[PDB]
Formats: structure tokens, C-alpha cells, sequence
């Protein structure tokens, strides 16, 4: 009836997703265009050439190499509604003092879609670089999809758990000083070591050891780090400051499942990681037919919107890809699961 | 019908099919009806 | 030692599809005259037929 009502901004109710790991680590993406992918590292390890005189030159060196491993499949595709009897009614936004007409609301609704599914791929990209860089194995599995299991290479060493009688919880909360557990962990990383992410629950007993007092832990103590946590922001991710030569960074992304929500780090771990770790953000070939007519085969994300024939006339939108987030070296990592 | 091909020799056709499983197809139609005009010109032994 | 992409596959498949059509074709279009001027007379049968 007689309203007159005006509108104002609308919220927008962003959960929470700060990645964290596809700007970090996985700088790095390369298309395929082949059924296998391979991925060597040297290893490289060189003896002296202690004394020899030139009298009596002899032995000679060994060339070297010997590593590879293929990592083949990769797929996804969250397929959107377009609500062709929506349109007639009014969405949130469209302020009811100057209304439009049905025909941009199909363009907003879409670009709405878009948005969303951009965001589910986002998130399952997001799961995969977590399991990549927390255990050094992957399983993607599900629903009619058959399982698939990623064995990156990590050595048993960089998978420390805490299980046995000295974890942490029963050590004094005052006195004792955990900095050498962290050099311990430290010492098989095969690389500098300065980000120790933690979960945003297991940084409570980590804090309630008073050795912490002395360390720096100030909001402004780095650059480049301050500079990423100010680029990833969204109240997911709290740069503590630092631990001497390392910084803490406390991690608290979430994903949703079907309908609930989920951590992305489980109650009680750490990693031992490298600011520049180079990891690989590669992505897979659209096996899709529509795809390979217009030759985009290789590609990172692929959108693509169509129309159903009949009396029911229905249209769609689509986003396909296949990420299959991987790691030049996965032994630069040390998962310790805190007990 | 469309295109005024209801006479022809062969008639190529490709499509694809909609939905998210996606499908190209290509069909050769045709309606070969050999006829003899005089069935009696021949003699068509069967040799043993 | 030199690959292609999975694109140029479907043409090369294409093509090779059209092919094997038009050779079907012309053969089904051989057996009708073989019978015709063999017996003089022919039989189109055969399933969905």
C-alpha cells in the first residue's frame, strides 16, 4: 500500500575465508596440457676435494639425479541455478524507490552466481593447500568421484607427533622453556625456518608458558609478513609478532560443508615453514566438449553459461577447473601434532 | 526441412547436446534405393 | 617427441569419423546393386527396420 519506503545499503555476511596459502607458498601456477605430471628434485649432495696434489690427481665425481613422480588427475564443478521465476519478484538490493526491469535482475543474479561458485572453488583450493602443506599426502575423494591419493615424497621426519609422556601438558606453566622443543623441530627442515602458523586453539597452551614474556610480540615487528596479513585480511588470520628469528601467525580459517562450518587446522598442530617455499599452483585440462571448441583446453578456470530447449525453458552457469595444488619440495615443512 | 535439402545425395549434420554432460555427435543421412530399369538384361550364373 | 594439444585431437578424430561415415555409406550403397543385378531382387531388413 502507501509506504514510500527507501533502502539503503545492504550487509553482505562474509563468513570468514582468509587463504593464507595460495598467496604464500603457491605463487606459482602452470597449466597442463598432458595426462601425467611429472616432478623431479636432484638431490644434491657434493663430498670435498680435501688435499690432492698435482702429482698424484685420482678419484673422480659421480653425477647425479633420480627422483620423479607423477600426480595425474585434478576435476571440479560447482553447476549453479538462473531461477528463471525469481526475476519477477524484487531482490534485497534494487532500492524500491527506483526499481529495473526483469531482464537486469537475470544479469545481477548471475553475476551473483558467478561470485559464489568463484568462492567454492576458492574453498576447495583452500583444502587442498591445507592438507598439502599439514601432512605431505592427499586423498581427494567424494561422491561420485572415485578417491585419488597425492603421495607429495615427505619423509617421515617432517610428521613429528607429540604422543609419549612429555607433549607439553604436563610440564610446569612457569618455568619451562620450549624454545629447544622448537629447535628440535627445526633442525630437519631442510631450509630456514620463520613462520610456525598455529592453530587458534592450540596457541592457548603454547602462551601459558612464561618463557613467551621475553619475545618481542607486537603488532608492528615485520614488513613483508604485516604486509600479507594487511593483504589477507577478513578477521581470520592474527599476526602475533615475533619469536626471535620467527614469527607466529595464528590461522583460524574456516570452510563450510553442506550446511556447517569447519576449521581448516585441526585442534593442536604446528608447521615449520619458509616465507618463500615454493610451492606449485597448477592447474589441470577442461575435459569438457563445449570446452574444446573454442580451444580452452588449458586453462585455470573456465565459465560457461547455456539454455535448456522445451516447454520449460531453463538456463545455467557453470565454472569448471581442476586444481591440483602441489609442492617442489614437500620436506621444507614440520608438522608437529601438539598433544 | 528448414533449409530446402529435401532432395539430396548425403547430408551431413553436427550437433552437440546441452547439459552438463556434454556430447558432439556428427551423422551422415542418406535413402540409397538402387533400382534396375530392364530386371531380364542380365544372367546371373551360378557357377558349382 | 613432439605432442599436440587435446584440442587438435577432436578434429583429427572428426575428420577421421567423417571418413569412416562416408565409407560406410558408399558400402551399404554397394550391396543393393550386388544383390539387384545378382538375383534381381533385394531385401532391406534388419533390426529397427
Amino acid at each position: 500500500m502507501y509506504t514510500t519506503a527507501q533502502l539503503l545499503a545492504a550487509n553482505e555476511q562474509k563468513f570468514k575465508f582468509d587463504p593464507l596459502f595460495l598467496r604464500l607458498f603457491f605463487r606459482e601456477s602452470y597449466p597442463f596440457t598432458t595426462e601425467k605430471v611429472y616432478l623431479s628434485q636432484i638431490p644434491g649432495l657434493v663430498n670435498m676435494a680435501l688435499y690432492v696434489s698435482p702429482i698424484v690427481s685420482g678419484e673422480v665425481i659421480r653425477s647425479r639425479g633420480g627422483s620423479t613422480s607423477e600426480f595425474t588427475p585434478g576435476y571440479v564443478k560447482p553447476k549453479h541455478e538462473v531461477n528463471p521465476q525469481m526475476t519477477l519478484r524484487r531482490l534485497p538490493d534494487e532500492d524500491p524507490q527506483n526499481l529495473a526491469d526483469p531482464a537486469y535482475r537475470r544479469r545481477r543474479i548471475i553475476m551473483q552466481n558467478m561470485r559464489d561458485e568463484e568462492l567454492a572453488i576458492a574453498q576447495v583450493e583452500e583444502m587442498q593447500a591445507v592438507s598439502a602443506v599439514l601432512k605431505g599426502k592427499y586423498t581427494m575423494t567424494g561422491e561420485a568421484f572415485d578417491p585419488v591419493e597425492v603421495d607429495m615424497g615427505r619423509s617421515e621426519e617432517n610428521n613429528i607427533t607429540q604422543s609419549g609422556g612429555t607433549e607439553w601438558s604436563k610440564r610446569d606453566k612457569s618455568t619451562y622453556d620450549p624454545t629447544d622443543d622448537i629447535e628440535a623441530y627445526a633442525l630437519n627442515a631442510s631450509g630456514v625456518v620463520n613462520i610456525i602458523v598455529f592453530d587458534p586453539k592450540g596457541w592457548a597452551l603454547f602462551r601459558s608458558f612464561k618463557a613467551v614474556k621475553e619475545k618481542l610480540d607486537t603488532r608492528r615487528g615485520s614488513n613483508s609478513e604485516l604486509e600479507t596479513a594487511v593483504k589477507d585480511l577478513g578477521k581470520a588470520v592474527s599476526y602475533k609478532g615475533m619469536y626471535g628469528d620467527v614469527a607466529i601467525v595464528v590461522y583460524s580459517g574456516q570452510y563450510v560443508e553442506n550446511g556447517v562450518k569447519k576449521n581448516f587446522l585441526p585442534d593442536n598442530t604446528m608447521v615449520l615453514g619458509n616465507t618463500q617455499a615454493r610451492g606449485l599452483r597448477t592447474y589441470g585440462c577442461i575435459q569438457d566438449a563445449d570446452a574444446q571448441r573454442e580451444g580452452i583446453n588449458a586453462s585455470a578456470r573456465y565459465p560457461k553459461n547455456w539454455v535448456t530447449t522445451g516447454d520449460p525453458a531453463r538456463e545455467f552457469t557453470m565454472i569448471q577447473s581442476a586444481p591440483l595444488m602441489l609442492l617442489a619440495d614437500p620436506d621444507e615443512f614440520v608438522s608437529v601434532q601438539l598433544a
